[PDB]
Parts: C-alpha cells; structure tokens; sequence
C-alpha cells in the first residue's frame, strides 16, 4: 504494497535519524532542503502541503524552528511530536536569546539516544502495524550511535584539557563541547537577523589572543566571512566548515547524522 506510512520532519538531522528507525515500512521527508538555514527558514505553500499529506509530522522544538509553531496553524489533523522530549536544555549564554533553550541536543551523541527513543515511541503509536520493524531498527541504531564515543574521543585525546577551545561562528556545537570538555567561544549565540556580531568579533579575536588558540571554524548553513576574518587578524588556522545545522547531499561528504558527528568531530582534531 500500500501507499507506506509517511513521516514529515522540518529538517534534515531529524529526517536521517528517522528514516534510520523507519527502515523501508515507512518514508520519512524533510521540509527544509539540504544546506538551508533552518532557524529563520520562511515556509512556502508547497511545505503546507507536504507536511498535511504526512501521516506525522516530528520537529526539533526548544524554539530551534522559529516558522514552525505558526507553520503548524495551517495542518489539519496530523499528529506532531517534539523530538527533544526530557532532554535537559543548555540555556543560550549571551545576546538577545541569552536564557532560551540552546536548540542543538543532537550534537550530543548519548542526548541522540534520547531522539531515537522518542522517535520510535511515536512511530510505534501512530503506526502499530510495524511497531517490532521500528523497535529492532531503534535498538540496533542506537547501538551505533553508543558505538560513536570511544573512536570519537580517541580522535579528541592529543588536545590536552586547557588547550580545548573550540571557537565556531554559530554557537551551536554546547552540547558537543560539554560532552568532550571543551571550552566553547562563537561570533554569535544562535543564528537569527541581530546586532552586536562585530563587537563579538573584536571579542573573539581577543580570547583568542590570551589563550593563543590555533584554529576557528565555521558551519555549512551560514557565511565563513566572519569566521576567515577573525583568522586574518589573529595568525589562527580557518578550520571550518562544521555541520550542525543540515546534513550535505545525499552525495556529499556529511549524507547521515553519523556522519555529521565525525566529520565535526574528525574537522575540529585536525585542526588543532
Ligand atoms: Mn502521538
Ligand atoms: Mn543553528
């Protein structure tokens, strides 16, 4: 056979992680394209659609999809799910959102564990007829995710504790850098239309003068610009890009949420 389940995720991290629970008995979409900022993306008419031809529809929440809840105005009688529930949120340090939720669980592999259980609870409601293809495909992916945490920080473990600064453009990567111990530094809390990015860059280039940190980065959905110029005007390395935000193409170097962590993980090693 019949016309399969059909999940309908607002962007590409959930999506992966989704389909991974799905296998082939349902088929799981993203609304945001890979590459596109998801924080601020302006849904269209053909989004509308898609997500009321979905049989469920599953968002981030902790406010990352800032279109969604006004979005969701316009389905009718499609269940949705927050996929971040019981997390514990990191709260946003500085700026205009200083104390709102950091929206980026998923960087945080054991916090992924939690994705895929409350993924798969909500498959297993909303479509019972396949509830033991999507609780064999769950624990058998979350034990590749489990999998992650020894070769992960092993890639990490040159980088004595004091030298671990990791200065990015989006201060996106919290929870990865509370589960390695690393310092964190960014050119702006979380993305969105604001001021004071140009005064955080001369604050930025400051920091890392004290602690002479070698490399900064930069992520796949935003612009490298900032994060080069902080470069040119320290002697540090532009190590970027990081993804965060959105997988690559099915083609490209980051297809899967797995990929996604090592290649970060695997960018950040190399260069320090
Ligand atoms: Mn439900
Ligand atoms: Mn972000």
């Amino acid at each position: 056979t019949a016309k399969k389940f059909k999940v309908v995720t607002t962007f590409t991290i959930i999506q992966d992680i989704a389909q991974n629970i799905a296998g082939d008995v349902a088929v799981v979409e993203s609304i945001t394209k890979p590459g596109a900022e998801i924080h601020d993306y302006q849904p269209t008419p053909r989004d509308i659609v898609k997500a009321q031809s979905a049989d469920l529809i599953l968002w981030n929440g902790m406010n990352l999809e800032r279109w969604f809840e006004k979005f969701f105005e316009s389905i009718k009688d499609v269940p949705s799910a927050v996929v971040t529930a019981g997390i514990t949120p990191l709260p946003i340090r500085e700026g205009p959102y200083s104390g709102i939720a950091n929206p980026h669980a998923w960087m945080s592999p054991s916090n992924a564990l939690i994705y895929i259980e409350n993924i798969r609870k909500a498959l297993v409601e909303h479509d019972p007829a396949h509830a033991e293809t999507y609780n064999r495909n769950a624990q058998a992916y979350a034990e590749k995710i489990k999998a992650l945490d020894a070769p992960l920080r092993e890639r990490l473990s040159r980088i004595p504790a004091e030298q671990r600064w990791l200065v990015t453009s989006e201060g996106a990567f919290s929870y990865l850098a509370k589960d390695y111990g690393f310092k964190e530094v960014y050119l702006w809390p979380i993305n969105a239309e604001q001021q004071g990015i140009p005064q955080q860059v001369r604050h930025v280039i400051d920091i890392i003068r004290e602690n002479k940190i070698p490399v900064v980065f930069s992520e796949s959905t935003i612009s490298d610009k900032p994060a080069k110029q902080v470069s040119k005007e320290t002697g540090a390395q532009y190590g970027g890009v990081l993804y965060v935000d959105s997988l690559s193409g099915e083609k490209g170097p980051v297809p899967t949420y797995i990929s996604l962590i090592n290649m970060t993980v695997d960018t950040i090693a190399k260069g320090f």
